[PDB]
């Protein structure tokens, strides 16, 4: 029953968290459109010099990012620290920019912080149905410094982060240091919540600004938005570009993939669905029309889609997007490491005519314009 | 508790929809026993010239024809027409008889046509459960044609095709098509639902009547039936073939297997289990005798199976048939790409003659006649 | 410098061994095409009630049977003989006819028996250069019953069966029989050669005339001349079938595959090359006038190949082959197991129409017609 | 005996093509170290509106973009052309500039233009070893368009194009075009050889100036040489960067990677080794003392390498390299998808310290020194 | 031809160099018998105290300890030094015995120590024809430390450690180190050679005397000549075990696997051949009859081969062996990750018993005592 959705809603954020360095708004995941999908969505800001903590999560998520600059850096287990400087060692710093997807491997921790003047704003797909997530579909953020305010509240009907629950003495003989060090990793006064504002600047090494060769630095960021990756355009209807695991290999390993639409002004993506796969829309720019249809033949969405908007559809209910007098731009998160899509149009030139002209009760001449005529992709200028 | 069945029924279908060109029947999903097995059933018949319009659903199906001949047009995602005639192109069209096995690819458009004069009659399992359907358990047809009856009423408690639930003028800008083409293509006033007729006979290019040697072309039916085909055999006993991964490779991707039996006048297909699926018998000619014991040893089935019935033989449940007087013919669709069986004879041979002493309180003349003498494999004449 | 060939020639055998109840006929090895592409070649004949002997040989071969019926049976290490009879036991039977092809995989016995009136003839495809072959580039064939005059007798500058290297006393020793049996077994003054008459008939276990359900049951052929086979069709020039490893599974750890086109009267299967494979055709009916180039422009072969007639074309050279008066039906072997071509028409699809005016200085509507006109297929009907 | 080599030498271009748009120097595949190393290279020069003719090789090549920028274009077979212009259409358009790599498919069309004002310059690691080339070691490249010179002449002791081995009149039956077309297809009384210059401009559909998804889509290129990109980093020393099947999939099919390495005035990149994998060095940029050592501690290379230069080392040979006055750039070519190397500093880390004793004679303190101090990452700065 | 060998030889070592704690004895690579097979052997003793000094090789060697116990330790590029002592840190210490099978990497650092009273004697298989060794089939070993002696001179028509190639001030810059310890390293006056003594006694961190969890720790040996491990017996006959893939992983990416036969008083391995492998037989105790046949019906061996012999079977070739006054053990190497083999009583079975009459010219009742009697596995007692 899950997905017995008779309509389904754009929607936008739910809470908010306001913190020092930033902001943190999520979408409630008991939403139903959500439910069905399995996922919820969470959208950070950090503010100028603001640095998100590092956390983890038992799920993968697909953060894409739609406004300013920065730094991201994991913590691989195990692996070398190749960045050195005769004195601190770490490991390697990824920078990126809008326009780019991040991807955050279950269990990992990670922190960021903002390069520019501009504050970093960016949406993140919460996978928590995931294969990899083994205890439940709530989402769940573990801290490893600061208190943080509760980022899904619907969870439990500030906390502390994971090293507060141990005792300074047993963190003093742990980390074979001393109990005054022991005691502010347990963060016992910090209100500033988790995104801080790092005052003066950060300075980590970088040359932008063991060995291993494999697993260590595996490639967790890919552009999706710059115009050149385009890999279906008709000058006067819109560009698509598809990022999977045939150009982010990890993919394969967290079942996400991702597609990036811009849409000019009166372009049509005719009628369409996803073949394998649950879909997330966030529209990052403009608005249009968009009518989703179920397999009873009804519109279970039918209006409007704007910026700041999610609107979930689902595996194989028909969509079709239209931009607006300012053109529409979305980005489509699927839950399949290679999803495929399938558009009408090119359905009909793939059967016979005449069970194109029976089906239809068209005539021949009808089925040859069908057919043959226009326009062969999906990007229609109408 | 899903599999925690104290008795199994033998079912026979619960719903009907006559259409002008055949009829779809299916068993209900909620039967106890379809749930445990993640499953549900349906069996279709196209009389002569009938047309099963265009449709697609987000699980796969694997369907055996019991009865007649036809042909099944996929339309595969951006893959090119082939077949082309100097004017219609489309893609490659598959003809199939009685006794094969047709695999249809989740979300993949399908379309098939009565070839003969004798009607067509085909079994499908559907895979609702199959990891590739994200949406939920429910059956769910959409339908690129036509205005068809509910086949799965029970998800509910006539409808339309995907293309109704838009308008005309979004349709023709769309298609860049006419008004009066688009207000076709919602079928407005169609009452014949969805298996139509054909008058006067479809034709569509065929030999027997871009490129792509990879995907495109895919081999999705191989027959199962055909006496040859036996992986096992005993003149006396009966045949047995399986159509696994190892013969039709993607079914890799979908999940399923199947077994075709065939069991002669009193012959014995002795005590066996399937170790890592559940099976689901659907007897195509016949009648005998079958016994399922659950792990607590208790017979949840006990009785005759005969033509038109299915009965499900869960995951390690120990089954055991034997053909009536007429002789016993069935196919048992499996719930893995690979799934395997095992049988008590060939049990006995691979333990130790002391443990199987002392596990039956038997004497070693005993064991030996029980390890060597017969009839080493399933099949057994009495 | 093996496939730096000038010169490209059409092969007929060179070699005759001449059986009790049947012919070999092989392609000499030392031919420069056939060394460039690694393989040799042999065309086997039973005659009627004509048994080939059990033999294994080092490397795959495919084999397409071109003219009668016949059963075929392997003998797979350590699987269990599922065909029984209340006496005698044994390992599965396949059944054959024209147009099927046949996969014997390396050091696997096999040995196969005329059903038919009229001759089986077959010619297989040796894949001596194979990754699989440890041994080096000379054919192999070690039967384990007869006397065999060797097919292959270039790869030496009668023989025994591998069991004759052995004395009658070890040999009644090891298989715990007498002497007079052990005698036997070493085919002392047996002269019928290789392929022996069976006055009678030959009579074992099969329908038509332990488990696994897995890789001991393997499918290892496969039709491919049938024309409701055809994955490309133009019913005024040919059609095209394809057979690979996503078809027939076992290719996959063999590298090879194979095609089967039919040309009608003056159809032209347009320029193409594959793109990672060489191949070897086979003229099994009809004549047609077949052109290769290399990459320095040269037509390399430009003449009729006729039935019977042998042509290696090497990887990435263009290939075009037309139908004469009464069309062409050929098979090409190919040494990969998912072999990819390409066709000009199709490429000029894909470049810009700019650059194929600067590339042939032709005009902008002589490009537009050259992407947009014909037939889109690699079939033309002129 | 091939790398049973006690010499190694820097090497520069032997051959040069003078085109009209564009310059091709080629290094001898007869020299010892590319024939250890079972490749040759290629540098390639486009000048303004530089049109490098469509063309295709039997062997993957990788080539790194030293200067420029512009667009390259591949022709998949069989897959859809997404870019489309309401009038032409092709499919999708590529672009690249400096420090981006591209790797070209065995047997698929690429064409590449130059779209900034300078010359374009690259230089191309052709891998005739590659297990996909099927024919020989011979350096192959197939035209489609134009009389090309042949760019490596030394195996082969002006040519065509593929299509001029047809005559005009099949061609223009081939391809449903007139002679006067089919006629140019040939390319007659062209003396512009195959990189030609655009007068004008070339003008095709691009954002930036059917489906898939997948395949037809595939990611070609990515950007090393960038300072962000470092997976090794010492401020004081220089960067290296890796580019393997974790970053490109597509690689993994090619048996190709590379790692671009920057050293700064006097920065050592101390001693190691690949350990599967031979590679070929390019130094784009400066100069530096490069040190090679054989398996009997020999020096077999030992002075400066300049820009221009190519070096070959032979796998398991250990290097040192350190940067001169002004530093030293290099790309490193290696043929492994995934290859790894080793430093000599990290295995000391990894060995008991009294068997770095016993092996070297030294005392417990100086291992101790080894082991702990320095500079911990293959990049030290003296 | 390398293969075609019409006589086989039962080999010994040829050269042998003496070293401080320990000897080498080594098989020529150039006999025509391991030329076939793609490999050479070297026999290693590390007396009492003996320690091989660290070195790498380009090919995988599989290594059985046939007496002696002691520690091995290798050097992975990039992982953590696990085992710790708070002054000492390094890589996991793995410990062998008699009847153990170690694996080495490509490129992989190892030094061995023998931590008993009596010397250790282990065979080596260096298998040079590897895919993984791109230079050539030459035997290269890198030594790290010490003056080593070549093992194999063969392959040449002393020397030093690869750190002697490099000056000591070049040595001194690159490990941050003083002169006098740059000087050590590069071994000067060490006369001692690659298997040194440790006088008191090597002591390193181990239990008996970062993380990773995965690729760092990695199996690399495994007991291969246990009774225990058995995977064939018949107590009146003796024993088989096999040691590939499915049982130590990192086998399937080296291409080698294992056999360690025993046989009792008279005890008959029955004729056999592999399949898919060549192999290489080193009889490490008793001796016994070996039988090899090739495809000409020749016995190319024919006698007995005792403790210390070498003898290649190459793949297809039929062996059978007996075992002599004291039975006969013996290790078999083969080139492929799971070799696969195959006895003819088996096949016997698999055939129909009217093939096999016609076959041999046997009666009903003789082919029916052949597949039904006996002795059923390949180990016969007469
Ligand atoms: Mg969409
Ligand atoms: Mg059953
Ligand atoms: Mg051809
Ligand atoms: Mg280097
Ligand atoms: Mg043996």
């Amino acid at each position: 029953n899950e997905c017995q959705l008779n309509n389904l809603n754009a929607l936008e954020p739910d809470h908010r968290v306001e913190s020092e360095g930033g902001l943190i708004e999520t979408w409630n995941s008991q939403h139903p459109e959500l439910q069905c999908a399995g996922v919820t969505v969470s959208k950070r800001t950090l503010n100028r010099n603001g640095l998100h903590l590092p956390s983890y999560s038992p799920y993968p998520q697909m953060i894409i990012v739609v406004q300013g600059k920065g730094a991201i850096g994991f913590a691989f287990p195990g692996c070398p620290e190749t960045f050195e400087k005769p004195q601190d060692s770490h490991q390697k710093i990824r920078h990126f920019n809008e326009g780019d997807v991040l991807v955050i491997p279950p269990g990992v921790p990670y922190w960021t912080y903002n390069t520019g003047d501009e504050p970093v704003v960016a949406i993140s797909l919460l996978d928590t149905s995931n294969f990899n997530n083994q205890l439940d579909q709530n989402p769940r953020v573990f801290y490893l410094a600061g208190n943080p305010d509760i980022e899904h509240p619907e969870t439990m009907q500030e906390g502390g982060s994971v090293l507060s629950g141990f005792s300074k003495h047993f963190l003093a003989q742990s980390f074979n240091t001393n109990e005054d060090t022991a005691e502010k990793l347990r963060s016992p006064d910090d209100e500033r919540k988790q995104i801080v504002t790092v005052e003066g600047g950060l300075s980590v090494i970088s040359p932008k600004w063991g060995v291993e060769e494999n697993i260590c630095t595996m490639k967790l960021h890919e552009n999706i938005a710059r115009p050149s990756r385009a890999d279906f355009y008709n000058p006067k209807a819109g560009r698509i570009s598809t990022l999977n695991s045939l150009t982010l290999p990890a993919l394969r390993q967290f079942g996400l993939s991702a597609q990036y639409v811009v849409l000019y002004r009166n372009g049509i993506y005719s009628p369409h669905w996803n073949l394998n796969a649950n879909s997330v829309i966030y529209v990052t720019r403009g608005k249009g029309r968009v009518r989703v249809v179920n397999c009873q033949g009804n519109a279970v969405f039918d209006g409007e889609l704007r910026r700041g908007q999610l609107l979930v559809v689902p595996q194989n209910f028909v969509v079709a997007e239209q931009g607006g007098e300012q053109g529409l731009e979305y980005v489509v998160f699927k839950t399949h490491h290679n999803a495929v899509s399938s558009y009408i149009k090119d359905v009909f030139r793939a059967i016979p005519s005449e069970v194109l002209s029976n089906s239809y009760n068209l005539g021949q001449s009808q089925v040859r314009q069908l057919k043959y005529q226009g326009n062969s992709g999906p990007l229609v200028n109408p």
